[PDB]
């Protein structure tokens, strides 16, 4: 089911994201450069949320469509397009209720597009529900569909393997999500037959004000995630394009080396779909 | 919650359990000796179930009590009573309800008791709900007020150690249950906060007939266990007497030295009060 | 639904039932009566209980067998035999568990019972979640089907015609339910499609106690019944024995004549098996 | 809560509505009169809904500010104004979300409006959660205050008073209801104490399609709506202005004089306030 449906988490989302400014300080040359690198001017947005990376192509002025599951966090990427809607860039931002899954035909792709992305641990919300990665690997493959051939494809996940290993994910330097306000995140794991099934993270958003002067008195919400680890996704991803396509995986918008000493928080895999 | 309280557990017990032939055919023997060596006359079974141990004992000329939380479970004992209500010893079994949580209310003691058995890995049907151990450390106290200074207190568990180890049980030798009816069982572990929280098995009852030769449709029932380690237990029953006690812990109904290549499938804590 | 799964009704239902003295004061007569005037000994309880009924009938030595769908009201009766076990009598009760629309194969009546009784209002209990009296018109066969050939059956509800064109019961004279603890009893008619589908009602049986001299803490349990009309009853019972049968409606113990003043508060239909 | 929270029924809203052109037919040349008569360009509607009667208005070049509880219905309102984004009046149409019994917050009226619409059975939808109509007059009360002395207000309520008398309510020539694709509807009356308290309808609304060439499989989802009667919506609604209003209610947007033969399916209550 949508994990938004009680719109309680895209309530707090802004504040949940912490500094946009800061969050999109980081990758933003990046992204940009990537996308401009390989003149990408069409791009679709399959993880569009409130719209926060949107938002940012929209203003350095791709042709961005944007689509997501949850029309509780699209209702926001909404508001913005209508505040702005005098801006042409943003007359144009296109924003449609979406499904991974069923992508197929949601959003015609049919010429595709010059790049996908599926940023900030989207695609983990989608769970092994049927206990082989069945569904993982139609989402995906769904998405590799949209990618027009020499398109590119930006999706990623938070390392697990670091999170699973220590049983504790590594928090500071959070590219996606640092925010002075999370007061809590009770993180319960849970493995079947020896095999890592869900990640269930409770959180406590801490909403300013609360009452009187620095009062506790917070907004709570709860996301379960896959725990995708590199060499799976890696190849899973891969296997999306049908094998033709350029995988490539970053740490955290920096190069990754296999047994390297950083630890990653994300894990950004960009790839070239050649056929 | 009470896992029995849809019934399903208990309808095929008999057939979850196996043979009581079998069953018992092991620590019968054990049992039956270990009391009469600390010549244990009035024993309170704790979790007298379908009344199986219980029965036993009763059979054996033994004056019990005993008493369970659930009466779809207690109602079979009792019928069992009811069947056999001529016989002297039966019309002298007591068989009631209580919950080890207020036990020390339920089954008024005063004197105690010279055994006080809880076999069957009923304990680690208690779970820690509240989060700390507070409900266990409660439950395992009021049960050791059962117990007569001198007296013996037996009780085990599955060998959760092995399973928390490993992520799977060991199937073999189950001294409590064997049977070929048993269709589908699955381990899922869950772990909060690095820390073994449960871990959750379901069960497949073939019952006999199911239609006709060659035909599925057994019963469906599944159960959630807490994973109660060797140490913590250890340490966990002593503290119920205070220290005041004698723990003895058996690998499967055998002794048990750390270390000891044999892999115990349950663990008989044996413990005598001693004030 | 079992509306005694939570066990609320049972646990005070010996308050909620009131004086068993008072209670069988009314038509411990009458029944004892109109059993004997028909020669009735093997007698069947389809509606069991706690037991109230059974109990007496065996008390005043008859042979009777009584069964119920819910063993925690159930147990209590089964609590009752234990104690009494010593008696003849009682050691000879049968109680055991059974379901009007299984009642067929849950009870074996081979050769039937001299009478069986449903009294109570236990009948209006069994909702029609069928949306068509598919499983009343069910249940009220099988039952049938228990009594032999010249045999009876003593079957009731309450007047259910007066409640839903007032909205409201009277509440006065409850042979079956009187005491000064009922706080709270509100009614809720449910019609749909024009057609009274339920009546609900909300029970507050205030436990003698509840704290100190003046405070409130009673238990609390509401019931939800079908409001049985009086044609339709007697349509439906009828026809229960195929239109072989010999109907008898009375008022509250005593005759009924259409129209007349009086405004029986229960309905006690009375049918001779003669096929 | 939100009746409309699945959006199951904002889904299906555009078939259930039926035709738009023939539902707006009837009743748009009064309005868009009586609106006028008055001259009024400020108008304010309370239950927007999908916005069928707000576009109408915006189209007619009125000033209209939209609101509604239900954002799953509203996100449909927003789409069209985005659509026709370019629309010089629809640039101008407003859209939030506001809830009757907070509006006095929900939207600043201060200046008050020229006129205030609530049509299609929208109140009817706030349930008698309290027992007292308590909420029924504060909400209406908060509506009340949204007009600008002289203002207007159109509020409306199916005819629940022949709903009521006859159990069913009066289907054929429902002038906002229609469509060819209800395939079943549910009616169930809940009276409490003799009180009409809730009237629950179960929907089966039919989408096109549904497999191959005319096959079924519809879209379900259920409404409740508490009945309504002319009397005491009439005098609660002048409540609702103080007293100082000018009342007038109609049949189905033709005069309604009390015993009249025609029987209305909704009853149009225009209001003027004066102070
Ligand atoms: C963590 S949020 C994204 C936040 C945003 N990307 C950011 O960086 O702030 C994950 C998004 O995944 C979307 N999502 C999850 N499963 C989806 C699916 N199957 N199809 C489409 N969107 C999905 C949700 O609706 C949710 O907005
Ligand atoms: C696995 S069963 C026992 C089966 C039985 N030992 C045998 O060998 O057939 C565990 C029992 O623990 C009991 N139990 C669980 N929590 C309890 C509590 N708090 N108080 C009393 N009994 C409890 C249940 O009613 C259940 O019958
Ligand atoms: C009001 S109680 C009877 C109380 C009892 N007559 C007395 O006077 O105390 C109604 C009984 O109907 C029984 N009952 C309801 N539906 C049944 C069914 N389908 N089969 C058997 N018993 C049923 C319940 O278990 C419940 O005990
Ligand atoms: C039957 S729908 C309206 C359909 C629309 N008026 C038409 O004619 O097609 C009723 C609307 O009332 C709204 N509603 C119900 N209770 C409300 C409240 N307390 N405040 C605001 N809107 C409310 C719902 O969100 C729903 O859109």
């Amino acid at each position: 089911p949508d994990q938004y449906a009680d719109g309680e988490a895209a309530r707090v989302w802004q504040l949940y994201i912490g500094d946009t400014r800061s969050r999109t300080a980081e990758y933003k040359a990046w992204l940009l450069g990537l996308l401009r690198q390989h003149g990408c001017h069409r791009v679709l947005d399959v993880a569009c949320g409130t719209g926060v990376d949107s938002i940012m192509l929209v203003e350095e002025g791709f042709s961005v469509t944007s689509v997501d599951a949850s029309d509780k966090m699209l209702k926001y990427a909404l508001k913005e397009r209508w505040n702005r809607r005098k801006e042409p860039a943003f007359d144009k931002w296109v924003i449609e209720e979406a499904n991974w899954l069923t992508l197929d035909k949601d959003v015609p792709a049919g010429d595709g597009f010059d790049a996908v992305i599926c940023l900030g641990n989207s695609f983990a919300h989608l769970p092994d529900s049927k206990g082989d990665q069945s569904e993982h690997r139609l989402a995906l493959k769904n998405i590799a569909s949209m990618v027009r051939p020499g398109g590119l494809l930006v999706i990623d996940h938070k390392n697990y393997d670091y999170i699973l290993s220590t049983g504790c994910a590594p928090p500071g330097k959070n590219i996606y999500y640092k925010s002075d306000l999370t007061k809590d995140i009770t993180t319960s794991v849970l493995t079947v037959n020896n095999k890592a099934h869900m990640v269930t993270l409770d959180y406590t958003v801490q909403v300013p004000g609360a009452g009187r002067d620095g009062a506790p008195g917070f907004s709570k919400f709860r996301l379960s995630y896959y725990p995708h680890c590199l060499a799976s996704f890696t190849e899973l991803v891969q296997e999306a394009f049908g094998g033709r396509c350029q995988h490539s995986v970053l740490g955290d918008f920096k190069p990754y080396r296999p047994g390297q000493a950083y630890v990653p928080c994300y894990f950004i895999h960009v790839l070239k779909k050649t056929g």
